[PDB]
């Protein structure tokens, strides 16, 4: 059950992270990671509807993955623009907060990161590009176009 958590910490600990609210409960504790193409609309409104989802259910941990389909820009670079925001991230009220907290921001790539993208990816059968979430050790997807 837990494997996917064990193999990919190097990962795990890089990548955007809302925790759970310490003033929740034991009982109301979820872990979601949402991992999307936030290139392209479709997996921005993803994280945007989990962002959603959080701000509403502060049992939940979530953390958020970029899986771009087409890795020339580095994954680590929009990784770490909103890594950068994480403060922010409930603080969000519009899908154009989101795109904002996408668009800009320098950061030199991390070759170590994206090696741990693609190793998560290969290790959990998906693929570059692949929308999905994981729920409490659960694969849900992909999510189709
Ligand atoms: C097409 C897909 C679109 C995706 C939309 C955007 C993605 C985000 C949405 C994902 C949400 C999926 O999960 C929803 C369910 O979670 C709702 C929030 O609740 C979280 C709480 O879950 C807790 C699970 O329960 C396990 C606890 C069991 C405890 C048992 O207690 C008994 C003890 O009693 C005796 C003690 O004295």
């Amino acid at each position: 059950v837990n494997k996917i958590y064990i193999e990919n910490h190097d990962l795990m600990s890089k990548v955007p992270v809302i925790e759970a609210s310490k003033e929740s409960t034991r009982d109301d504790w979820a872990a979601l990671t949402v991992v999307a193409d936030l290139d392209d609309i479709e997996g921005q409104e993803l994280v945007y509807y989990a962002l959603r989802f959080r701000k509403s259910n502060d049992g939940v941990r979530l953390d958020i993955v970029h899986n771009p389909k087409d890795t020339s820009r580095s994954p680590s670079v929009l990784a770490q623009r909103l890594k950068s925001r994480e403060d922010k991230l409930l603080d969000f009220t519009r899908f154009l907060d989101l795109e904002t907290a996408l668009e800009t921001g320098e950061f030199e790539p991390d070759v170590a990161y994206d090696a741990s993208l693609a190793n998560f990816l290969a290790s959990s059968n998906m693929k570059a590009g692949d929308n999905f979430v994981i729920l409490n050790g659960r694969v849900l997807g992909p999510i189709t176009s």
